[PDB]
């Protein structure tokens, strides 16, 4: 597999966003400014809490199917390859990594089987869309740290996705969990959220390399990035990290990440986090402390590296 020059798009989307010219212009700008060749379309169903079993993808927080297909087909007309990544958020704000249920089934308690039935229904729905739009890859889950232990259920979900979708299937594990996932053999591509501290790449790449060398499968950091915030370079996953604005630190983080991984032949690409559907004005880039790179020094670092690969 070719090196994946990717960027995550659409995380901010709601119903109706993708039908707009504003969405299509942001995607073209993403391509023009970063030289990305893949777009990761990240979508979020909702559940009420980390311990609820109903995964809701029908409310207006979700783009509808028609406009999702339209955006996908538009991205292909730009020459982009498409990775579809449907995940889930909690309405009360809990990180999805905490989604958890009792190990055993307790009468009256919510159970893994109930949650997985709802989650599978959601994933099969989007697996069918990925199939009819010929998405190059499908991501069955994202950073589901506590749920990763239910290996039987994840294998069942992947089998169900294979009935709908012929392309590459991956699972997006969280930072530091690459060596804990027990079902990589059921997937075509190994992937993780590579939010590693700016000063700990050597150790982490050594750890991940040993996992990857056990399989005949490409690996890539399907999510990776850093907010323009002081303190973020050490904790780049922490989207709610309290710190003052710092665009220099964000660009530093990207320069180190690329320099460290460029020499590791098995690091197969990135899905950088993230490019908003409805972008801030470029004249406000210098006051923005979010993950975005539009108008920021990190934008130049990314374009230069992507064009060199
Ligand atoms: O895509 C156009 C149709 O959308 C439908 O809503 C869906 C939506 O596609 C998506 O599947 C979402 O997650 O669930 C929604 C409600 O079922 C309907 O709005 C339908 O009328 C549209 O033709
Ligand atoms: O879930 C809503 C928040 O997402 C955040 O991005 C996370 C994303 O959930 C996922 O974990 C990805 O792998 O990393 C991103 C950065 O940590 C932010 O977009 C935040 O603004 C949202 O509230």
């Amino acid at each position: 597999m070719e090196f994946i020059k990717g960027f995550t798009f659409g995380w901010d989307s709601q119903k109706g966003y993708f039908k707009t010219e504003r969405a299509k212009e942001s995607l073209r700008l993403m391509q023009e400014r970063t030289a990305s060749e893949y777009v990761i379309v990240a979508l979020a169903a909702l559940q009420d809490t980390a311990h609820s079993t109903e995964v809701d993808f029908q409310g207006s927080h979700m783009v509808d199917d028609d406009e999702l297909i339209e955006l996908i087909d538009y991205a292909k007309s730009l020459g982009l390859k498409v990775i579809l990544k449907p995940t889930v958020n909690c309405r009360n704000g809990t990180w999805r990594a905490h989604i958890n249920f009792f190990d055993m089934d307790i009468p009256g308690e919510p159970t893994w089987d109930e949650w997985f039935e709802s989650y599978i229904n959601y994933q099969k729905h989007y697996a069918k869309i990925a199939e009819k739009t010929n998405c190059e890859m499908f991501v069955v889950g994202c950073e589901m740290v506590q749920a990763e232990r239910r290996e039987d259920k994840w294998r069942e979900l992947i089998a169900e996705v294979r009935k709908d979708y012929r392309g590459l299937v991956t699972y997006n594990t969280d930072k530091y969990q690459e060596d804990n996932v027990k079902f990589w053999d059921a997937l075509d591509v190994i992937s993780s959220s590579g939010y590693y501290p700016i000063n700990d790449w050597d150790r982490q790449l050594d750890r991940i390399e040993a996992v990857v060398k056990q399989y005949d499968k490409p690996f890539f950091f399907v999510a990776a990035g850093c907010p323009s915030r002081s303190g973020s370079a050490l904790l780049p996953n922490k989207w709610d990290l309290e710190g003052a604005i710092n665009l220099q630190e964000q660009a530093d983080y990207y320069q180190v990440m690329f320099e460290k991984t460029a020499s590791r032949s098995w690091v197969g690409g990135f899905g950088l986090w993230d490019w908003q559907t409805y972008l801030y004005d470029e004249k406000d880039a210098t006051k923005n402390d979010d993950y975005g790179v539009f108008g920021k020094p990190a934008e130049r670092v990314i374009k230069a590296y992507y064009q060199s690969r």
